[PDB]
Order: structure tokens, then C-alpha cells, then sequence
């Protein structure tokens, strides 16, 4: 078992070249220092087809993280929407996870960025949800604005992450709470976080949390079914004594959150406006709806 | 131009495979997610041979780094020891860079390590040094010790690295100083930095630094030549106003450092000590002196 | 002295004699201050006495015993009638009232297991409110989210109050004025602080506490038709505000004349700070019958 | 079974009073707020009897923690001392934990007329797994970080409570600016290549047991070393141990599932365990100033 | 030479020649930096040469010295007044103005206590290619002032070293201006000027922390509305103005500068973008009097 | 009563020239934005005539500090030595406080072509504060922060912070304020470092945030030649609470002893044995009662 020997295509600088053939060479520059940026993108099975979920905004954002890191893309955001297009099309999948990410490749050993060619290469593949998952805080600090780009999706940037997931599932919860430099709540290991407090719902500050593409989605179907919304800091406690509480990402979709440091949130099961959330969401990104067209691309 | 296409061997999981033939698939974890760690080590030529400066230094802090992020290397110290030199010899290089690298291969594509295979893979190849460089403090942040392992030399970590020593250079300089979320100096981009002033040598705490082992190497030296030296911590107007400065690294040895900020340090020159130092250090690793043969392990 | 008292004190589900309600020398509260508590005001209305939103302060008590993981052996309904039978089983026509749990004296170590949970409710009975409080900012940090629960109103955490208060009386003030870790203001030694520049309402954002009398300011700001902003505020911004005031259940609404030497204004109330402090008055005495669910009748 | 159902006298306000008669009223100040301080102090048997370990030493700091939040001990150090020899011996202890603990009564309920009292009661592995708290340790300007004050404890209870729930027995706490600053109760500390390191005394405690590890190292030909610590400095630390009074020295094999050495007590935690014991035992004549006899 | 020219200085209630507007060089906020400032400028309109926002330049003086427990021994309608007596009188068709409030040279401790306030307005007649074609800023490695440590809703004379060493900076590394982060590390102002973005539309700027409540600053929310943009105030990350489509400064000498580079990152197309222009268009037609709106923010002289 | 209307002469740009005389324009750019740096010296009657207590490391921390901001002195630390003399000599002061001070002129006013000019005034030099202690109250201003402003030079304009602070100490009936560093460790007085001594053993805050006054170096140097223990170690504002001693140092004030902290008494409330013996050390050397270290004390005439 592994993820590279599989069947399929993957889109490597431009081409359509087979799956265990998208190899880098061992001293590949992103590989040793961390320099690259890469989305997260899902493909629905729609009653139109296999559907890939606000693939402009995902494209936009990869633009955006190389933009930071001083990457240039050697492509236009229209091949790029294209090619992710083609990494699903071409692998006949009814519904997928897209791996976009744009790496310095093998020319140099050195810190500069000068002399590296930049690749770009596109994956697609084939009670949570349900219940709810415990969260630990994790002591683990989330990144700082100005140590490291928190509005880029950067690859070296998430060893923060890892480390917060192994402390968290060591501790026998499913995941971790990230806070700030600063203490206040920030985002779980690799999605945002909601809570609800007598009918509002109540979401940290776009600050050091990553500026999440799910979360965007939430704040517009939120605002389209009447909930009152409040961006503002939250602490640690806040979120203890909240009537509901879930996570918002691309992998994980809207996904509830019964305990937080062994604090029963709320009931301690899915709560009611997390359901009408999940269920909205569920419902856009799978096209059992009409609405929102604009934010489903048709692969084929 | 490629560090790919190139002729020699690399060790790759205990068997020396070709250079062009160590490869990786695209998909690999450390890839995308930078959790890995590395080594930079120096072969040099000695009256008595190709030598390698302090392996044993490099290979402990290489295990060390990986058991800081919970990487189980699959091999022993000694073969480790014995591969480094492997990659120097069977490439026939008389004076050597050595890149011994830990990563995680392309099993899996989650933030969670379960089921990831480890590789270790170590590659070997071939004015400013008496000069002197210009230096530009870094308008990015240092890591955080509560967000990054600041002991481990991680290969995600050094995305602060790439964005500091690109903002020196186009700020018309040669190397960054960084300063801690604290507003200390703490050192270069990838070098640690040392001040002398009225004869004593001063040089911050190993707190947001790496444990440098060319650094650990000028305080043997600097007390074997008789000079007073301080670990403290220091402030970026403390290095304006100092006598004299330098940069200590494997691949920067000593450094001198002629002006920070547009201030000239001191003379604006390779000041007495730093030259001692210099001198001192360069002895030492060519096998010009004669003391300190544990440090340079013979590599046929 | 506070405990030669005649009344009685709800003690664990009875009223027990005032004096009577005593607890060991070695209660695991007293030594690490692991308890929350409240502070609930009772009125004289039309109606008769009526405590201010009795609701929301049971609703926090159980939070902030929720945050510490501490298990209230009673619900909501019977912590809301215990509250009401502190004021009116002491025959009291206004009162102060301090709801208040905290671990017994059955273990001396820092781990929570064993400890039993007890309950304690104990109830009990001019020129600052026109011209004003002095105040000097307080040396002391206010308390970290991460390192003290905020959201909490815990009794150790009070440790913080008493050195900011014993700093500004010893200055010649009469309250301290709070920053944040990050150097904002946050609030004062026991109540939120709201500034008025330009006819707008200033608040700090919720290291302070998400304070009940804060909240119906909110609503009073805006059933009097003024603008209020929540954002964060430095010390300077107080210097040049228009208007400066306290709010908290046991200080209600305190103007503030003059901080840190600087002259707030006129250097008494002001207009903004009169209306709220006439409209919050007026709600909790009875005098408009709106807001009638906030007047819980003490019967 | 309770702290407070027990036999023996307690010392409260300068007279022996029965355990059980030794209350206060539910509105005591320090009950409500916090503002109290109080000592953690051992008396161990020696050949010469029992004797309490640097007795000295607690009720300066207990005077200068009180010194600290401005609270007057109605009493002088002597009286003190004295009284917390007679808490162990009027109970008849071979050997005990000591609390003496000093509050302000139930005189009023403001946050400014407060009256001090002062109690005093007595009464009688390989490593353990630790994990970093996601609590932050106490701020030196918050909080009086040299003082040791009731409230400040519910910081230590979070974190506690939150590593024991993780699967771990003690917490690893770090300051505001993440390093490492102490254990849960205890002061930490770990050896790299046979030296000491122990975290600089910032938000630390300022333990009398860290301060005779220091002379006890010194004395065993170790050299310490005060300097600030990261939290993955203490995974690839050769050994690593907890001092306490209560504690004395607790091994620690593991941190954040990083094993520590070779995940058992190390050469110089051994060496260091030894020498504490044998110096509040009273096995050798070393240190007799640092042991008070208790009759 | 800003002393050996023509022309009269408001001083201490009196106007004076320009080079016999004089102090002591033992004054103490020469020496210690306890004083405050502001910066005015004066516009030609078809009514004649008019202050811009006169009102709000000198209630800020008032505040930035009440903030330093500095009592400025005249009225705001004498300041007023003579702000424009500082133009009429040195017959000035465009001018800005330095409006300082400082301490004399009565005493050299550092207690206020004895020290007498002085009042000087100075007023003098006024880079183009950067107005319409956009500069290039560097992030400064200089952290900006903190909230406790210095008073940033005051403009303060003492508290500008800081912006200096900034603008240095940025200028020896190529650049025109320096974005300035706060202590947190999020994006406060420029060296002297307040920093704007606009990203789908949307205007984003600083909140009032850590940077100056600038009024050129709300003269743009007011422009922003007027011409339908939402603005919006938060905390902003230097990445996040890299990935900008639009960004510029604005202050009272800068008026509404922008921004086509920041560290090297290109924003947007590198020119001034089209918000910019529209905002940059409206704030000329507002201090020269093309348009007759806000007339209260024109004091003719 | 004024620092300007005083009978005798003043250094001014290498010339001496009359006190009153001694004049800048009030368009000074240090003036309006504090950029520029200075120095307090004093001159103590010696048995061997009016003498400067190291002349030398004075004049040296000057160009430091003008080599931290960039600014050029026009003149030599020789002629800055000998300037510093003159100062002293040609005012016939048998015992003075030098204020040698770097400046800009008023050439500019942006934020280039500024010229620096040097100012060199000495006037003639609390007595009860020196034997028996001072009250101190802890700052709620914050200290100057490392990458903020250069803590190791000592500016013009960054001495708004110790008047702040200095003012709030009086206010609330202390005589000096006690600062604490961003991160709430105990840096420096107002301006004055700090002392304590805890068993016999000297604890100081090491040079992290705090300025490394000169006369802090001297009493290092004193302290090591009495066999006295020093410490240099971060310290909490409640770790000088429970110290034996306390006392400030600083070029105006000595050795000042501290007996109040924030209403708590430091250990008896009066002036310590250690302080004494450092206080009569520290006097004896600037005084020249004691003929050791000749080159700190450099004759006037």
C-alpha cells in the first residue's frame, strides 16, 4: 500500500503523464526547505456529474500563496482551472480529493531562489460527520503573521499542524485546537472553527487562522438563511460553554464538535444549527440543490 | 544546469543508488508538508586526507532532529556514520558538501504519521570570506519556540530562511540578521552570529537559535586562544556599536560581517579577532593545526 | 465583621443561620481558589424587591462552574428560587447578592477527584455617582486568556483586582483602570469601562469580563438612539474621550472624571453617561415596565 | 473520608484547636478572592529524631510571600517556626507534610479592614509520563510569580487535570514567551552530556528544593547551568526529573510520547535522588542547619 | 534652508519674522521630545486659497497635547485663527503648515512641573510621477510604537525617530516608503502615512490601534462611502497586502499616494489601480474646491 | 526663571558664544521629531581642581549613539573632550551637570540635507533623598521595547517615556517610577538603573532592555573591588519587594537608595549596609577623596 503506485494520470508541467511516473528527483528544493504552496480541492458526484466545488477560488488562492512566496506559476489561472479539470476528467473519477501544489524542483542546493525552475503538478484521487469529535487544545502555538505567511497555503508551514494532530490523537482526541500567539482561539489543525451561543453563531477573526474557502462558504449560507453571524477573538473558555461548536474544511466539510478539554459542549451531540449547516453544505457541494451554480465546475 | 542530472551515486536506504536514479515520487509527504529533517557537513582535504569535520556531531543532532518530530530513523548511528562517508568517497571528492536528509515517503497524503515509511537519503558534491558581507536585519520574525522545534533543523522550517536572506538581497545585501518575536538579535539566515566588543566576544543564547555546531566549535576555539566570552542576550543597535562581527555556519565558516543596517561595524572590516577566529577555524578543519583529530574522520 | 450577621444563608439546598454557615480550615477552595461565583443586585420596585436579571446570572454561574470543570449538584430552576429565597427569607428590600461554589475540604492536592461540590448563596443590604471617580491606570497586567479563564468568574483570579485597587487608592485614586497583556485597555479592578467621544460609545472587545451590566448597557445605548462601538481601545483614547464611565452589578454605572491626571472632558458626567446612568436605574427600580422578564419578583 | 473528619490539633491564632473545631466562615475573604499565601513543608525522620527540612527557609519565604501580597502575619518569624514545629510534634508524627497557610478572614466582602489569620496542620518510580500544557504559565506582571499565593493554583489545577485526562501524570508548563518554566507543582530539570540544566528563575518558583539541587549538584561535582529552555531542548535531554517538597525528585522517562534518554532514571537523577534523601534523613552530619528537631 | 528665508511665523500669540522665530537650544522638547505637531495643508480653490479640515487639525493639537498634560495657553478659535494668519500673512497660494505646541526652556528635568507651553505655526509655499505611477515600499524590520509604551493617538514630536529610522531604511534597501507592523506583528501604517488595500472590491484598512487616527485617513472613509465602497477595518497581514489588487497611503503631505510594490511582490497590475484613481480624483476635487460638498472642510484664508 | 536667560557662555558648533546667544530656529528638525542624541555629564570638585568624571566614556557613548541613528557628528571626540572642558572651565563652575547634545538643524522638514549641529551647556549642580531612601512606584508605561527604539543610545526623543512615567510616580506620591520591559521584568527606573541586593548578593537587571548607564559600569567595577557579588539576571517587580536593599544609579543621581516599592517596605526602610558602602564608594571616586582611577576623573582646567 501506497500513494504512489495506483493507476491514473497526474498532471506534471503541462502534460498528462502516468501515475507512478510523476516522480521529482530526491534533491528537489521544496523538498529540503519547505518552499512551496498547494490547495485542497473536492469533486462532488452532482445528478449533473462529477462536479468540482469553487474551483476558481481554489485556483485564485494557489495563485495567491505562489504570489507570496514569490513563485511564478508558469501557467495562467484559466490552465490551471483547466488541468484540474482534466486531473479528475482524466482518471474517470466519480468523485475525488485535488492535490494542486507548486514546488521549486531540483536545480539548486541553495537558499536562493534564483536558478529554480518551478514545477506545478495536479493529483486527483478518490460518525464524525455525525455524532461529534473530541478536540484537545493543543499547547503547540499556532504560526505567527510575521514568521511565517499565514494567508499563503504553504507546504513546509504545516509541520504546526502535524505536531498539533500527533498531540491531540496521542491524548485520545480526534483533533486539536490551535490558539494564536496572542491565546485566543485561531482554527483546528487544518480547518476553522464555529461555535453557537443562544442562536449566533460565532467564528474567530480572519487574523493568524487560515482565510478557509469552506469557511467563506458557511459565512454566505449562513447570512442566506437568516443566522446572525459575529466575527470576533475568541478564548479557549468561550468556546467551552458554547451551545455548539464545528469544524469547517475542505477534507473534513462540516464537522461537529462534541468536547473540547474534556468540556461537554452543549447537549454533547450535533446541534441544531450545526445540522441545518451541515445539511445546506452537504446539499450545495453535492448539487442536490440548484443553488449556487456558480460554485460547481462540471469536470466533464 | 541541474542538481539532478548528475553523475555519482546517493545513498538511499542503505544501498548506494545512482544520482539520476534517487528519486521520489511526486506525492511524497515531506514534499507537501515539509515534516523532515537534515544535516549540513563538510568534507575537507587533510595532509591525512579527505576528512569529514565533527560526523559525529552532525549524525547525533540529525537523530536528535528526528526524534524531536517523532521520526524513527531506521538505522543505526554507526551506519549512519559509515554511509556519510560513503557518499564522499565512492563520489571521489577531495573536498565535500554532505546532505544527509530524513523524509517521509508518499504512503500517505493526511497530516496524520501513521503508516508513513522513513527514508534517509545523504548526497555528497563539491572574496566574501575575507572581505566580508553587508547585512540587513529581517523585517520577518525569527521562529517561535512554541511554534517551531527551534532545536530541530527541520526542513519546513526554513521557508523564514528563504524569505529573509531574498528580502536582504534585494535590499542590495549579502545575509539577513533575524531577530526573535522578542525583538533580540538571534542570527543569520542560516548562519549564527557572534560581536566582539573590547576584547570579549558575544553571542545570543541558544533560545530562538540553532544550536549551531560551527558555533559550538568558535567557543571551543575562542577559549583555547584566550578570549572572554558571553552568551547573552543582545540587542540589533548592540551590533551597530560593536567592534567587531561575524557569521558562523558549515557552510559559512567564519563569516566577517563589515556593516549591519548601513552602520559600518567597527572598521568596517575583518576586525582582529574574527581573523584569529577565522584563521583558527580554517586550521582546524583543513588539518593544518593538530589537535582536535576526533573531528575529522578519514573517508577512504 | 461579615459572619456576625442575623439572617440566614442558603448552605447546600438549606437556610442555615448566618453563623452557622461555616466551612474547615483546609477546604481545597481556600487554598487554590478553584471556585466560581456571582454578583446579583435585588431592587425595590413597584412590583416590590425583584433581582436584575436573575437568569443570565445563574445562566454564567453555571458557565463559568462549566469552564472549571466543576459539576453544580443542582439545576438552573432550583439555584434561581435558592437565589430568590437568600433575598426574601432575609426580609430584605435591596440587597447584594453572592452566589458561590466551591470544592470542600476533602483532599489537600491539587487533583479535582474526590472533591465535593457545595453551593453558598449568601444575600445582604452618593457623590461618585455626580461628579465622578478618580482613576489611575493599573501596573499590573491584566489576566492572559490562555493563562486565566476569562470567560470565568473564578475566585482566584480576583488575586489580580486587589493589587490594581490597593495601587490606585495608595495613588490617590479611587479605581484602577486595567490593560490588556497587549497593552489596550480591558477594564477596571472589578467592572467594565465604556468612553464617549464625539456622541459615539466606546467599549473595549470581549481579556475582560463579558459583563451582564455591560450587556444591557448595549441595550439601553441603543433604545436611547446612540451609536456604540466595540473595538480596541489604548489609554490615550480614555484621555481625550468626551466621556468616561464604570459599569458592574455592584458600582452600576460610575462616571469617571479624570484619568492618570488627564481631565475627561468637562471633569464630571457628562451628558451620554446621565442618560444611561438615568435609563439603568430606571430599569432596575421599576420605572418603566419594559424589560419586565429582568425583574425576577423575590415574592 | 475527608480532610477535615481527622484527629489531632491544628495550630490556628496562636493556640492548638481540636482538627474538626478548626473552620472558618463560608464568607472568608481569601475564600472568595484568592489573597492568601502558604507554605509546603516536610518533616522526615533522622536518627537524631524527627526533623524538619530547612525550616528556616519556608517561613522566610512564607514572610516574604505575605511581604509580597502586603498582608502583616500578626506573628514574628520565631513564633512561627515554632509553631510549625509544634504542629508536628503535638501530633505525634514520625514524619509529615506541612501547610502552613496565612488568609484574611471573613471581616468584609469588598476587594479593598481584613484581619490575618494564620493556620498550620500537619499530617503524614521509574518515571512518569509528562505532558506540555496548553495553558500558559502565570505572567511575572500579572500575577506575583516569587510570591506563593492561594489563587494562583488554578492555573496548576488546569493543567494537571488537563495532562492526567491526555493519559500523562504531571504537565509541562510554558511561559508567555513558550519556553519551558516548570512542572505542574514542581520545578524541572534535565542533563545533557552530565551538565545540569534547570530554567532560569523567570516565572519560576524559586524552590527551596531546586535551591539545595543546586548545592547538592555542586557539591557531587556537577556542573548547573541557569538558561532559558525549550520544550524539544527537554526531548533530546539525556535525563530529566521534577523537584518538589512533596515531590522530592520525580524521574521523567517520557514528554510529549518523546522518550527522554533511555526512558528510565538516569545516572545523575539516581545520584541527585540519593543525595536529597540522604540529606533530609539525616544520614550523614552534612547540612545539620538545614534540620530543626522537632521535640 | 528651513530658517534663512522670507516671511512671518506665528509665535505665542504674535506674528514674527521668519528668522527671528527663535528658541533657546536648551529648550526642553528639544531635548527630551515632549511636544506635539500637526500637518496642514492649503489648497487653491475658485474661492481662493482654503485650509483643508482646519477643524480637525486643530482639535487633534488639542488632543495630542491633553493626552501629554500640555495646556496650550490659547483657545481652539485663536488656533484656528491663526493657522490662517500663518497663510494669509506670507501671501501663499498653496501652503503646509506646522502647527507646533512645545515646552520653553525654563527648566531641564524631566518633570513638567515649571516648564511654560509655547505655540508656533509655520507656514510655507509646497513628487508627481510617484502620485499616478505608483512607489515601491519595503516592510520595515523596525517594529512600529507600542500602545503602552507610546501615546499613538497623540502626534507627538519625540515619537517620530521611530518612522526615521524606518524611512532609512526602506531607502537604503531601494525603496520609496516603509510598512510599518505593530508589535503583534499585523500592518499598522507607512512611515508617516496610513495604508489602505482593496481586494475584490472591497477596501480593507488598519484599525485605529496602533496606527494614528489619520484625517486624511477619514476623509477616504468618507470619499469610500460616498462612492458606494464598502470599507472595511480589521487587522491586515503584510501577506495579505501582497496579494492585494489595490494599495496606497494616504496623509496630509502624501495625500493619496499608491502603491505598486510591497517587498518585491508586484500588487495587482503594478500601477495605480482603478479604486485608487477614483478615490485619489475625489480627494483633489475635494481640497481644491472643484467640488462644492463639505465646505466646512474648506476655511478660506 | 528661565534656562535660557543665564549669564555665561555655551559650546555652540565649535565656538563659544554667549548663553542667551545660544539660540536655534523653531523649525529645528530634532525639534519637531526628536531625532538626535545627547549625553549627561558631571563635573565634581576634586583635591586636584574641577574634574570630569569619565570624560571618556561619555563622549564615546555620544558617537555611539550617533552611529546607531545615523547621524554624523561634524566634530572629533577630541574636540568633543576638549569642548566638554571648555564648557566647564570658561563658565568658572566649581562643580556642574554637562549636557552635551547632537541635533539636526533646520534645514528640511520631511521625514537627506539636514545639517548636525553640537551644543556643549554646563550649569551648576535632593539631599535627604541621598541617605535615607526614596519612594518608588512601578510604571503602568511599559519600557522602551529592543526593536522599537534602540535602547542602547541615548536619544533625544525617546525620553517621552520617562517623563511620562516620571510624572504618574509624582502624582501618586512617590519620587521615582520604576519600569518594567515588555515582557513584565524589571528593566530601569525613570532614568536610573536599578539595584538590589538580596543575602548579601548584588542582583541588577542584565543590559537587555534597560540602558547601560555608565554609572551602573562603574558600580560593577566598584562592587568587584569590594569583594561584593554580582548577579545579572532578569528580575520580577515582587522579587524587589522581598530584597534587603535597593538603590537607583544614574549620572544625576548617584547612588540613590530605595526604601518603598509600591507601598512595600524594602527590608528595614532605610539605606542598607551594601548601599552605604557603594553610595561613599561611589562618591569618594567622583570626588577624588580616593586617588585610584586617574583617567576617570580629567581636569577642567
Amino acid at each position: 500500500m501506497s500513494m504512489a503506485d495506483r493507476d491514473g494520470v497526474i498532471w506534471y508541467d503541462g502534460e498528462l503523464v502516468q501515475w507512478r511516473d510523476a516522480t521529482t528527483h530526491v534533491l528537489t528544493h521544496t523538498h529540503h526547505y519547505g518552499m512551496g504552496v498547494f490547495e485542497g480541492v473536492r469533486a462532488y458526484d452532482t445528478p449533473q456529474g462529477t462536479a468540482i466545488f469553487r474551483l476558481q477560488a481554489h485556483t485564485d488562492r494557489l495563485f495567491d500563496s505562489a504570489h507570496i512566496m514569490n513563485m511564478q506559476i508558469p501557467y495562467s489561472r484559466d490552465e490551471i482551472n483547466e488541468a484540474t479539470r482534466a486531473a479528475v476528467r482524466e482518471n474517470n473519477l466519480e468523485s475525488a480529493y485535488i492535490r494542486p501544489m507548486v514546488f521549486y524542483g531540483s536545480e539548486g542546493m541553495g537558499l536562493r531562489a534564483s536558478g529554480l525552475k518551478v514545477h506545478v503538478i495536479i493529483a486527483a484521487w478518490s460518525e464524525a460527520l455525525q455524532q461529534g469529535i473530541k478536540v484537545r487544545t493543543s499547547s503547540f502555538t499556532r504560526h505567527h503573521v510575521n514568521i511565517s505567511m499565514t494567508r499563503a497555503k504553504s507546504n513546509g508551514a504545516y509541520i504546526n499542524s502535524m505536531l498539533a494532530l500527533q498531540e491531540a490523537i496521542s491524548g485520545g482526541a480526534d483533533e486539536a485546537m490551535m490558539l494564536d500567539p496572542e491565546g485566543y482561539v485561531a482554527e483546528g489543525s487544518g480547518e476553522n472553527i464555529f461555535i453557537i451561543k443562544d442562536g449566533v453563531i460565532y467564528t474567530p477573526e480572519v487574523t493568524a487562522c487560515l482565510n478557509g474557502i469552506t469557511r467563506n462558504t458557511i459565512l454566505t449560507l449562513a447570512a442566506e438563511h437568516g443566522f446572525k453571524l459575529v466575527e470576533k477573538r475568541i478564548t479557549r473558555d468561550e468556546v467551552y460553554i458554547a451551545d455548539e461548536a464545528f469544524f469547517t474544511g475542505t477534507a473534513a466539510e462540516v464537522t461537529p464538535i462534541r468536547e473540547v478539554d474534556g468540556r461537554k459542549i452543549g447537549a454533547g451531540r450535533r446541534g441544531p444549527v450545526t445540522e441545518k449547516l451541515q445539511k445546506a453544505y452537504f446539499d450545495l457541494v453535492s448539487g442536490k440543490t440548484e443553488a449556487h451554480a456558480e460554485w460547481r465546475t462540471l469536470v466533464k
